[PDB]
């Protein structure tokens, strides 16, 4: 529950990947300040080079540290299946090229949050915008719109990523998303709301290795019930 988020935690994140047959592993680390929204993280690719752009792998790499509105803290599902945690499973289908499935575990490890993820890549092109770097390393903002699952007894999620390509075109990753309750524990399932999502991708000066600075602002929003700052 909210109780584990009130101050920063810190975050481990560990990816496991295989894409069009090319393995490789990323780590990252940092912390989560889930009051104001604000994720903080640097990751390596700890198995040398990256095979996909950077970008492609932002929002596989802990939507707990969403900041809820106190009028929306009843819809906030990640936070309520904490510290047991859930399961996030993605198909990430890009736009004229391949597809990702992600399958990944979200759990505290004493007082560390941890993100432990595998992905599986297929049907790439060689010289599309992903196995050929052709997308810029930046971001833009998107919504996360989310709706309950009570048969699965968790949440759905739906959303269209756009990579900026370096030719100016846009490279569209459709995502769709489920996350199911690890056990049993009862669990908040939330009306329709989204995540506001913005994210600022930069390089540490002083890393030689392959690697990607983050910082990422999250909210929710998309329910005015109970907002009393509204009426007036």
């Amino acid at each position: 529950g909210e109780e584990l988020f009130t101050g920063v935690v810190p975050i481990l994140v560990e990816l496991d990947g295989d894409v069009n047959g090319h393995k490789f592993s990323v780590r990252g680390e940092g912390e989560g300040d889930a009051t104001n929204g604000k994720l903080t993280l640097k990751f390596i690719c700890t198995t040398g080079k990256l095979p996909v752009p950077w970008p492609t792998l932002v929002t596989t790499l802990v939507q707990c540290f969403s900041r809820y509105p106190d009028h929306m803290k009843r819809h906030d599902f990640f936070k309520s299946a904490m510290p047991e945690g859930y399961v996030q499973e993605r198909t990430i289908s890009f736009k004229d090229d391949g597809t990702y499935k992600t399958r990944a575990e979200v759990k505290f490890e004493g007082d560390t949050l941890v993100n432990r993820i595998e992905l599986k890549g297929i049907d790439f092109k060689e010289d599309g915008n992903i196995l050929g770097h052709k997308l810029e390393y930046n971001f833009n903002s998107h919504n996360v719109y989310i709706t309950a699952d009570k048969q699965k007894n968790g949440i759905k999620a739906n959303f269209k990523i756009r990579h900026n390509v370096e030719d100016g075109s846009v490279q569209l990753a459709d995502h769709y998303q489920q996350n199911t309750p690890i056990g049993d524990g009862p669990v908040l399932l939330p009306d329709n709301h989204y995540l506001s999502t913005q994210s600022v991708l930069s390089k540490d000066p002083n890393e030689k290795r392959d690697h990607m600075v983050l910082l990422e602002f999250v909210t929710a929003a998309g329910i005015t019930h109970g907002m009393d700052e509204l009426y007036k």
